[PDB]
């Protein structure tokens, strides 16, 4: 299927990179009115986290031409005005963020896109994780939601250990790698003052409905999750750390064979399991939406438990948005 | 009363400046052998994460002196050999990390001092958290612990929260700053690998016994709280995260004003209470044991919240040491 | 003399501080259409870098109350529509950073300023460094610059070494800690590309023409100084490094004496000197432009040598943005 | 060639590394007391800074299998206590630091090794700079040295420097990243007090003998090149500023055109080149030994310029370590 983007930021060209890593999907069109043809090729070549693109970059004929594919540059602030049709485009990634509403959405369905993929929660966007209900997706649905990258790594953890023990109630912190919305200093911030403080000085509380989400996703688990995020000053991973009470009761090791099961099964390549010492960066360019840290977790008792669950926030995401594409196109 | 202390690192220094800050105690005597009395000038004088020393420090006649107060300055290696009761320390603090037993602490009762305050947590020296068990120290206790960093921040919330509402389990995590036990890059740890990975790159998780050790000093909550951390990249500043089942219903409100009751009250100084937008760095070189943040936890229900409370674990500590020793003093 | 603040950033609420914390000039209004009142009092009450605002600051009746002192809050994108002479503010900090021309910071005049003081380096406004040849000012000066925070720290150390050696040419490299203007992570900046690049990750590589307006203020170094700028991953403090052909012969210790004699003499408080094994967080809200680490430098030979000072980019600013006003309202 | 390492630390690791990726020599025995054989499958599997190692590693008989092959793993502290010989090891990569002597790296020669290579820099030991004075060597040095990663970034671009224009003087500054000689929080160091201070903390300036190394494989230059460092707080890459008085006139088109020419040359994979607004991060895992930053560096005049040049210190040197080992087996 021939992908659009909208949007050239960690989002939009970490899942074009996925697109070209894998070949999963054909990136044909990318709209970004700030960044301009040779702004683009530079972004795209140099990474200070994921590295140099492996491959070839650079400006041919107004176009940007990865891999020796062309992809056609669009320069405009209104969606409505973009021409995905000309160039192709049957999908859409909405990754700019400013655009995560239905209505908002299909402004990219007027100018010629088939069907639109917000890379964002939506409040009203029908959402998918891949591997917990993605299945739920039908060719009907014009504009879908990929959730977040919290979400796709508590997701899959929280269906497998709901389905085989039931979770009565769990709670939820994430300890959140730096994105791009902080302060590399103390500075103004709309209403979220504390994601205004200096990013890489602070351990910094922040408000997330990812696991308010997951009840979106697994319908049975709706009100039963909700949880916050502390932002630190890492460059890239994340981990998840779910404290949850437990309807059966489970032995840790329970637990744990039953997620390395679950990993090696139908949610291989999306739930990763290890049992080896990791930490942050040994999950830097990590695809999996969510890698079960067994050792790091701790059990009070076998009703109440707390899981670790560590996730590349910007490269596993940008793979389940492409995964969804793809499910998505075999769907048509 | 007159303090030894035994150790010049970041607990021993802050300890020390911590004395002189308040003037409660007076620091008469030091042994460290890694640190010669030039060297003991510039670290205390200098100090990357609390600032320059306000006040004076230089070397005279052998002697260490702060604020125009000699200090006796010992080299060795085995307690036993300090000649604390030549100088006149009746309190010793034991702050090296690898005397934090009851046989390995009164080596330095045999060089003469009266009592040994253990700034470690300990395998069976009676341990002391201030506003939660201090009273049931009494003058016949030789050796005591003053527990952990991370104790002292949850050991006066879990108190207040179970007084007037009950803890049925509790689970901890709490982001914590760097410490002097990291790698700056990758290398190798005895036993702790994860520990060995690079501080300033990665979240770190890590093993802490400081959630079960608040069931030593609330033995009602003994077995029903334990744990786990993540080390991050950041100098000082550590945030306690607990996730508990309480057992009588609870508004958030309520904690609210439970817990802001108990920091205006008998917990005045311990615990503290706050509803500003804070971040980690807003703790620096705080004196309170615990600060609840009342902005950042949330609740999934009335009997399972999420409580958020800020520590610096190197100020807070010291000047609850220093507290612990003024009251044992005090019960002379 | 009464002080407007146009913008409540890094320098504009560091200038406010500054202005409290010494008392030297009074602060009665600010200028900020981002910042509300409320946000604010936030943001000036708690910084990461220099701690909580010794001192109380809150919102009364509109405005901003700081050490009891009444602040007139002006919310206005344009300047000239700010009304400076109602509040009655002799002086203005025009501190946004894009004002920092004659007749941009003329609007400040148009609205009852009766001086403006550019907080930035500017390219027609006539630019002073205390020190050095703030002496040059003169009460028909109606809009001053007081140059960058690394043209403070260069031109005083500059000045001595050529009033006493003779610089016949220098190339500078500062070490810069991380400003208000860099990306938490790899983002879009409109020109300087490598500005954009992840500053916690990365030593950035930056172009800086305050070696070269040492020129303006030194004219005999006038084209015989220039150098760059390499940004890295720290919060606050910043460090010249100047390397210099000297036109006189000069061992260190000379040098090392020159230098010291002017930090006790007419340079005192703005030329440090330091023999002590610093680091950067010694200097964090050290308010001198300048301080010279003997023992970091090297020289080659008597003719070549490489000289390094110190300097807080915000506290030493700021400090000479007040120092500065003092003197002009001297020579009123 | 067989290849022995004494020491499994950031260098030690990086060479074997470095062995395997490039296939260039055969890894036979690794020697490290502190280091057990499965933390030295866990240590050389997961890198922090470089990522997972491509390919395998585990532990089999008492051996460490690095796709596919096995290397004895020896336990010794006394460097004449290895078995070098029974092994199979040639050459030595004496990478512990504490051997760069002749009669200490001798030792390896005592338990069969036939040559030793240093890959610190050494007193009295002859070292050698790939691409600057490698074919100095000959099959009669048993033991040589490597230099350091510092001065394989400035050797070959002064040597082109030299040759071409002629550097009357030169003096330079490193911003070298943290390294695993530094401490997380303040600490003790011995002598070096800077080098104790927070890692991730500070701007830390160090002393350097590099520079004036340059003038051992770089004759011409000896006496007229010394330096200092600034240790900043990044995991990885460093640079080099190299600021000199060139004997002829150039102008800095004039310069890079040289320097291109030679890092298509004779430097080819050793002087990298390049003209893009490059970061520390886009030379992370980068293999040469000095990346000409023609952009980053400026000039005063036709004899007096600022040359930058970027350098992985850490994979760089150990890919020029397998180099060395290479050209001496060449020439057996
Ligand atoms: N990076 C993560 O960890 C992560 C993971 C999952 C989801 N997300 C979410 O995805 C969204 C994208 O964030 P990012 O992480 O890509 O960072 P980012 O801020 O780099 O990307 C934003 C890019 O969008 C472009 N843009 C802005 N307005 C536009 C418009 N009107 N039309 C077209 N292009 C426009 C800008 O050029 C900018 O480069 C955010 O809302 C973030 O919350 C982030
Ligand atoms: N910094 C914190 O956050 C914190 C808070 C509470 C408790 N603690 C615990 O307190 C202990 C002290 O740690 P720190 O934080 O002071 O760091 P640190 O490692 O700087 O202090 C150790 C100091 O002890 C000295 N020392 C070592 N062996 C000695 C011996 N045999 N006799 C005398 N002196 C000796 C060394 O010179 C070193 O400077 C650790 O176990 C730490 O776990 C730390
Ligand atoms: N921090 C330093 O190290 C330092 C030192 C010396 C000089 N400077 C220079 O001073 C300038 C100010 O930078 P900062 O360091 O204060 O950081 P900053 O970016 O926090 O400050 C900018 C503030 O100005 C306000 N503002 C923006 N547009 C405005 C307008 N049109 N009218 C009124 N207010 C407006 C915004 O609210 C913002 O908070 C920059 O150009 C910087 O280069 C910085
Ligand atoms: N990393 C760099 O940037 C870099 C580059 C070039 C040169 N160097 C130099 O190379 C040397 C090695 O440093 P690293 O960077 O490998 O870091 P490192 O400190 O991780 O390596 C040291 C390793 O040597 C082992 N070791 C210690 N004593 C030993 C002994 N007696 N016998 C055998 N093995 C022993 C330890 O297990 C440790 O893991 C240092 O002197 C450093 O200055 C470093």
């Amino acid at each position: 299927v021939k992908v659009g983007v909208n949007g050239f930021g960690r989002i939009g060209r970490l899942v074009t990179r996925a697109a070209f890593n894998s070949g999963k999907v054909d990136i044909v069109a990318i709209n970004d009115p700030f960044i301009d043809l040779h702004y683009m090729v530079y972004m795209f070549q140099y990474d200070s986290t994921h590295g140099k693109f492996n491959g070839t970059v650079k400006a041919e004929n107004g176009k940007l031409v990865i891999n020796g594919k062309a992809i056609t540059i669009f320069q405009e602030r209104d969606p409505a005005n973009i021409k995905w049709g000309d160039a192709g485009a049957e999908y859409v990634v909405e990754s700019t963020g400013v655009f995560t509403t239905m209505e908002k959405a299909g402004a990219h369905l007027k100018g010629g896109a088939k069907r639109v993929i917000i890379s964002a929660p939506s409040a009203d966007a029908p959402m998918f994780v891949m591997g917990v209900n993605h299945e739920k997706y039908n060719n009907t649905l014009k504009i879908v939601s990929n959730a977040s990258c919290t979400t796709n790594c508590l997701a899959p953890l929280a269906k497998v250990i709901h389905d085989h023990f039931g979770i009565v109630e769990g709670l939820m912190t994430t300890v959140h790698a730096i994105t791009a919305t902080q302060k590399t200093v103390d500075g103004p911030s709309g209403k979220l003052w504390r994601d205004g403080r200096g990013a890489a000085q602070n351990i910094i509380p922040a408000s997330t409905g990812a696991a308010k989400a997951v009840g979106k996703v697994i319908p049975e688990l709706n009100g039963k999750l909700t949880g916050m995020a502390f932002r630190v000053p890492t460059p890239n991973v994340s981990v998840v750390d779910l404290t949850c009470r437990l309807e059966k009761p489970a032995k840790y090791d329970e637990i744990k064979k039953v997620v390395k099961q679950a990993s090696e099964g139908p949610l291989k390549g999306i739930l990763g399991y290890t049992e080896d010492q990791v930490v942050s960066c040994d999950f830097n360019s990590d695809t999996h939406s969510s890698t079960f840290d067994a050792g790091a977790g701790i059990a009070l008792n076998d009703h109440f438990v707390k899981l670790i669950s560590w996730y590349d926030n910007e490269f596993g995401y940008s793979n389940r948005v492409v995964d969804l594409m793809v499910h998505m196109a075999s769907k048509e």
